[PDB]
């Protein structure tokens, strides 16, 4: 609490720091406050509340290379998680596709395991303001292109860091590189598809507390995502590509008698996606 | 308890959550509080205030998109029944549209029953916002057609799915597909027409109790329905048809000496119908 | 007591029902019921009380076009009738009006008996809220008319249906049709005269208990009621109206050498007259 | 005029009647302004604006038995109408009600003329807000009468008095003792019916020029009413009244082989009709 | 035109006129001003713009029943198409997708003709207020019905109608009644099947001025919409229905090998759908 | 073309058009004018201006999500070139860093050809606002990330598609993945190595015209950028990657003995570079 | 308080001074008011806000040779420090540049110390208006030459000046006149390279507290700053310059076997530098 006493010093106004010492005015609330809310917690002469405006304005604007705003502004920023209740439409329709969407796969439960249904524990919206900012600014940019379509759709995703996305976003630069289609992050339309990745590709070592990988005791964490696959390049055969082809913004692999066994989406940019939902649920 | 947890922790402010545990603050209840709120349970630095509503807003404006609004503050959703007193004027006057409203019918009582009169157990007003608000957003948008009027009618409706109805409200995807004017939602202004209708399609089983459509003992229930009719079209022939005819809101079926003995309204649109009151009788 | 239990468990706040069924609230007195209140009772929590207003609120204003609040305000409608003290100047007041007004009719008391004076027995005030209201609403709009003056009155009227009146009130749907201005309500300014039409049109049949129309054993019942006149219409021969002459709002028969023997007021709407005092009597 | 000079020289302000001059504030005006609008205006000291909003408090609320409120808002009120465009769906929708809605009648045309169409000059909405107010009252009372249904319909009205009605609105006081109901206001849901009243009963002598009932060159006027019916008493046969049936608010005449060829509506009180759309026409 | 002079005279203000006609004032652009645009033109006294702002008042608010202001404000309204420049990138995008949907199908190119790719006109956005905000508002509650997901597609519509649909948008009352999954609005993932229905079902007769199904010479037009497909209803054979599935908000055509050879996607409301690009062609 | 016509005609304001057409006026400029720029071109009256503000507010604000604004503002758009002059301090200053970076190189100049400096004949400056934006959001992104750092360098860029660069801008959708560090966009500090790229990687076929890698006739182009490298990571030896080692904005290829004779710059987003300078020389 | 008290009485306009007085307005901020401000403070008169405007003017700008807007408007001037939160991203960029960038010197901790990490105590953003303002002047004009780059990097700076530097800004005129460059001010790429000269030239006489080098208890301070370099001219030798070379911006020595063993850069003009943060530290 001395970058606000500082500043007041400098103004000559230190005579009012109590003020500011009982209403608990840090500098990065004092860049926010006009005549009128100065007027509420008893600066009452017009020249203090001039000359704390202005001085305001000479550090934030008057110096805007040095970006003091960013610096003061760290407060009130990160991911927040917002439980569902069972009782309402919104969890039932997650659920209800969860739930709908498991179908038989190659493997007999060596990667995500033998199950038919899954207990779903809780689910949880994801609300970050950067995060969500940066997706709709892509978003935005995509759909510029692509005549105004954004072509938005709600897809399931599976990896051991859930936590490092759901607070840090989605990054190219930890991207699958040994995929079927290059290194991209990967999107199912089939929970049980999302569910091979949960404990690692291919199911990897199990949960951590059996080194089962059809454990039916541990929780798993899915994703439930926006991803915005504006011009999306189908493909059937496998390609170790790098970035999406020229004109196109993300990759679909659709099942095939020789190849995919289910539907499959690529993206190659991490800010093309957004993880709106956090299940958490066992598999039965 | 958590999600608030985390709001104030991200804004810096966890010493003030025992105040927002002993007061049962909840992140529901914390969007919608101001400065006078947050003053009157004991946030008296301004500072801190202007750092939760700040907040507040970042969240539900900022991430609009995501509708966390929505997500909160589900509490309140749902159905209520207030029950009519017996001896208020409004129960009577719908006792005396129940009585008064009975006819004999072409057939002696297969389906209704044999009946001269009912024995209202009670009467209740049915009251859900939300069913009550896609009503009357559907009510000003056919009266803004059909020059300001809405031509709305009190009708009679029977179905053995009432109790989904009036948490639900009227369906169109459930419709009477079978029905003498295409798949619609039908209504009576003869409440013993009505009345053939409660334990199914021509009196279906009858009572489940003794499976006789003209059971004495057991209740029935109907309801009692706002119905924006609209711009109306007239028949008196039968006919099958999927949506209202070109520029219609409903259809009228007219009585007929080789036809219908009695009236009857269809909706194609399932807003178009709101169950005010729910009554429980008996035959006698 | 389900109304109150089914809004509470909809707001999550069913462990609270306890409280209210110990202070016997139900949805009636909850609806009225802000901060202030709901402290009384011993509900602590901020977030508490504010999830219950909130939730009233969306029931009574969000739901308006429902009525739900008339629906539960039915209770504590209805007529009282306060004794009068015999001892006091209201009561006196009263009875000298009844005895002074007395005339020798032309009939000899055929219709309304041979007498001199009254026995009063009681009299009673008539305290109905709604009926008061729309009798002083209806005095408002006569008063806007004609120059700010009701030319408000207090009249006698002698019916066989006093008591349908002081619960339900004039109606001119029950008017005297066969009456000699008409389908109008008639009151005296004698009460001699009303005392014509207690037992009916001419007396009727007399008593019930003897067939007498002069019985000086039963009793015999006199309202005493406010008239607001407006602007009438001085008649002094036989007009059978169904309303009022235009541009006036009342009737007034005067007194006529070869007509009215004593004067008589009609008004053609029952919302203009109030029964503010019930006498009961016996002739002499 | 002269009043607001009076009121402020009582209040000791007259040095501030150069303002009220330039800005042309009259007592009406004054009446309506604050401490915000005062200062707008340039009463910038504090002691004369709380002068004047005292010195309106008392003329306004300490005499309120007075109305001088009432006297003051005298200009303003009045009738408007507003000219519907041919392009319009209001215009269209209604044109559409007015001529679908002929039939042939029983006599030959001799009432109302012979043709089978109109030709529509004008539509305007009906714009009055005291009569309006009086409609939505008494519309509240049926409707709390009625199981919270107004049973509102839009029905068309032909007189010769159409200038009176759209002025004054309908009025029972002029309502014909021998219509084939009594002394009601008449609507018909059929337009050539109405149209045989515009020139008088059985359509007078014709229009005033010509004095040709089945005049094709001479303008006819209609109006399209909202009506509150209440309950309405079926009947089928003539007979007098001078009001609704008792516990009903309306009268409806059905088609009948021995009697009506087409419905009529009748009410009995004036204040249950607006009339919304004045429609001028000419016929083919 | 003669509105706004009766709007003034009933306030005293006739003086005024010569300003509002010389401003071209008419009253629907007077209920939209306010002080300052009131002051701008020219009414400098502050009596005569409260006077104003309270008739307005008076007129839009006190007599919102009758939607004085839904008369008002019919200008400006109906639909605008906007010339796409070739050299955009949103004509050249809307043009690949076109010209890349060709296929083959089961006829001999009797329906469409013999082409493999078109010629292009013109592309023009489609733009009318109205309908974009039914669109909006249906969308708005699809997503909250499908876990905050529009799943909003861009989909090809061919008919006759196009012309009448870019006015009053898409209406299910027009449903096509004989299609393969019932009375529903078909779109088409691919233009060649869509530019199958430009002249009739299965190309009727042909274009008007030849006859000729596979006319080179005629210009054909085709929609690209925005179609909110909700919870989608997938199945691969037909089946007739009047309505969506129960808890679905469109339906899914599926390819099969003995079923149909190209995806279609059906809707059952009018307002799911927006035609948001009007494409003029011809075929080669 | 037409849409001026039309919203002009749905306003009503048809009689305007003489002005619109004779200024030229279109809909994308029109949409830009306020009440000071109508004024200019002759819209004298206030309510005409109203009018058309107001539509377009209504076609801009109101249909915000079909983008017309975007759809109309293709004028003023696209890549413009402006010639240096040689006798300017910035041509010479870029000439200086052309030719004073020449190196030797471990091929006997076959890639590059056998040169020792540059005749440079036009140097020119790229303006474009739309990739300018794009550049300019990624450099704030990432400082943001680099403790306010951009670490933006001048660097040297050649390839065969330098005229389309300069138009569409650098994408990483045609990187080069044969290179030594994936696939990225490459750019050295020296000319030299940059040259030997001009006509393909190690040269390609050489110039067209004659196929020869060391022609002193034919034109060749190089562009010269700004680059944001951020946070650079320092690499040493060859490898394979798609994106951005993780918390890493680029690469740089340093010299070594055993690897690089020049540094080498890599950077894996297309948006974090701009072509500022397009330089044409041959060599000598 | 006495200046703006002449000011004000030369214009005859003293009986303001009461307002002046409560409202704490000084000359300073009435040089800043125009007439909006003056009319917020009670200034109400258009005159006397015009004379005040007008003496202004004429101290202001009529006077602008003696710079009385610069003698006024001092207070505010001045450098604050802004704490940076470990949690932000800005913090932990910085800690990372400066642990990872700890390279082995060749003295054994002579100079500065025997350490391989550092314990960062506090970060702080160094803001001053006046330093910011000649930093980004000097930047333009440098960048006018070298091609529109500024070169500007961001390196590590340490001295036992900071205190002064941070108040003052860099000065040649305290240059290093013994560097091996020579009479500039030098900075590093590497934090320990800086951390040698934090206690002085080679370490100087250590910590004041114990006359130590190498002291591992007692605080030491770091900058990190924007430098501009500019054209830079490369070395491996010392040349001991009183000014940047011809052509040239700044100097810079590389790594060499035989002479640095770590890279420098150094500038001869005070103003080519910005302090951004501010470290403080202690060593492990
Ligand atoms: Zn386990
Ligand atoms: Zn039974
Ligand atoms: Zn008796
Ligand atoms: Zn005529
Ligand atoms: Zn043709
Ligand atoms: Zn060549
Ligand atoms: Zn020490």
């Amino acid at each position: 609490d001395f970058s606000i006493t500082q500043f007041v010093r400098n103004l000559g106004l230190e005579h009012l720091m109590d003020i500011f010492e009982r209403e608990q005015i840090t500098l990065d609330v004092l860049v926010e406050m006009g005549h009128k809310e100065l007027k509420e917690i008893g600066i009452n002469a017009y020249g203090h509340r001039h000359k704390l405006i202005k001085g305001v304005e000479r550090l934030i604007s008057g110096q805007q290379g040095l970006n003091p705003y960013l610096t003061l502004n760290t407060s009130g920023s990160g991911t927040i998680l917002i439980d569902l209740s069972p009782d309402d439409k919104e969890f039932q329709s997650v659920e209800e596709e969860m739930q709908s969407t498991v179908r038989e796969h190659r493997d007999g439960g060596h990667a995500g395991g033998i199950f038919n249904r899954y207990n779903i524990l809780k689910i949880q919206k994801v609300c970050n303001k950067k995060l969500w900012e940066r997706y709709t600014h892509r978003r935005k940019e995509v759909s510029e292109e692509n005549h105004n379509h954004a072509n938005e759709r709600m897809l399931f995703h599976g990896s051991p860091f859930v936590n490092a996305i759901i607070h840090k976003g989605f990054d190219e630069r930890h991207a699958y590189i040994g995929g079927m289609f290059g290194a991209g992050i990967y999107f199912a339309e089939n929970s049980s598809k999302s569910n091979q990745y949960v404990y690692g590709i291919g199911g990897g070592t199990g949960c951590p507390v059996h080194k089962d990988r059809s454990c039916y005791i541990c929780h798993r964490q899915l994703l439930f995502c926006r991803v915005t696959l504006g011009k999306s390049f189908l493909q059937f055969s496998a390609m170790k590509m790098a970035h999406s082809p020229p004109g196109h913004h993300s990759v679909t692999g659709r099942p095939s008698v020789n190849g995919l066994a289910l539907a499959e989406y690529v993206i190659y940019r991490g800010e093309q996606a957004y993880p709106e939902y956090l299940i958490t649920y066992q598999i039965m």
